[PDB]
């Protein structure tokens, strides 16, 4: 019989009102002999109709894959509403239902601190710019580096880490060529989190 | 009944004064122990403890473990084999970072130890001051960097007054690619 997987929206899509958060319901192992699939979508028990279901696509193991995409309201997701995808198929004894919702917890506001390279690293060709984000809850977050209106993507974040007061922290490390740091270029750490005013704050870093 | 074989704590393998051990835990009893096939006899088996658990502890030689030797613990007998994670060692660089000026508003400040460029991921990072291990720090797990080496960050939280008073804090790093498997970097207001 078919199997169902329900995927949440990207955190950043839920946090930035201009972006498009979606819940995605995927169905696999749909047989040739019972190929039709019906999706029903519910937000807190109430059925919604606006979903966009894609036509079935045959896989290399002669089974079909069918995907339905529900556009969500940012506030609905952040208010903890449950999204249910019910999948119907004639090979199933009963319809398969899957429910998901935002991680629970009292929100806490992160503090964002930029830290320049250690003097000892200035011997090297590349230097590390550090963005400490601490005190946030829950763990869903987006941390990004940029300079002069361009994303800097030679960076890596640690996963969120549980701190001694029950909040999370993480560190994001931006690696840049030493000359760029010495030349006086401004680098910025953008943090996106539900407990921030407007879900956004930015802290900048440049050589003195 | 099932068998679990646990490696030594990385720090025990790295500090020659410490006592690294391989631990063979059997749950729900004879033990045979082998180092690269060759049987060894020095293991110390504990007495048993609504199912029984029995544990045998083998003392290992630091250099044997770091040289990649395999440790084997034994309807039919169950065998389990373990050894050190493989990979060309790379030396970590250790950098201490003081608190951001913006955090100096707060009652507690964050002291940061960046350790980067190390391989493999086994490591020990610890904070201390005035001959005492510091209370209240947390490290991130190792993270895979864009050049294939790992990095991590260790955050020490201290009261602002301690930072302002001029107290020295030290980040100790223990890793196989370091000379003597040890390096220390200090951080203070001055
Ligand atoms: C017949 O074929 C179909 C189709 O498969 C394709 O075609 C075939 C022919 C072949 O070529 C395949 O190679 C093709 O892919 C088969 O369909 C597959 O069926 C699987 C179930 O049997 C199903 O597996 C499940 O996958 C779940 C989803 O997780 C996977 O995908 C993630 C993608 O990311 C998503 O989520 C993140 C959020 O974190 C989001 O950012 C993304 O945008 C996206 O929405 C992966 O992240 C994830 O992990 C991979 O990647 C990470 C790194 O990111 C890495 O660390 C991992 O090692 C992985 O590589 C997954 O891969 C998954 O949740 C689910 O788990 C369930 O079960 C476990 C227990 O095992 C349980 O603990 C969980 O709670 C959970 O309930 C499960 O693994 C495949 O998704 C599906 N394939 C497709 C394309 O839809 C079909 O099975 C087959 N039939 C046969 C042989 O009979
Ligand atoms: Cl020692």
């Amino acid at each position: 019989g078919p199997s169902v997987f329900l995927f949440p929206p990207k955190p950043k899509d839920t946090l930035m009102i201009s972006r498009t958060p979606e819940v995605t319901c995927v169905v696999v192992d749909v047989s040739h002999e019972d190929p039709e699939v019906k999706f029903n979508w519910y937000v807190d028990g109430v059925e919604v109709h606006n979903a966009k279901t894609k036509p079935r696509e045959e896989q290399y193991n002669s089974t079909y894959r069918v995907v339905s995409v529900l556009t969500v309201l940012h506030q609905d997701w952040l208010n903890g509403k449950e999204y249910k995808c019910k999948v119907s198929n004639k090979a199933l004894p009963a319809p398969i239902e899957k429910t998901i919702s935002k991680a629970k917890g009292q929100p806490r506001e992160p503090q964002v601190y930029t830290l320049p390279p250690s003097r000892d690293e200035l011997t090297k060709n590349q230097v590390s710019l550090t963005c400490l984000v601490k005190g946030f809850y829950p763990s869903d977050i987006a941390v990004e580096w940029e300079s002069n209106g361009q994303p800097e993507n030679n960076y890596k974040a640690t996963p969120p880490v549980l701190d001694s007061d029950g909040s999370f922290f993480l560190y994001s490390k931006l690696t840049v060529d030493k000359s760029r740091w010495q030349q006086g270029n401004v680098f910025s750490c953008s943090v996106m989190h539900e407990a921030l005013h407007n879900h956004y704050t930015q802290k900048s870093l440049s050589l003195s």
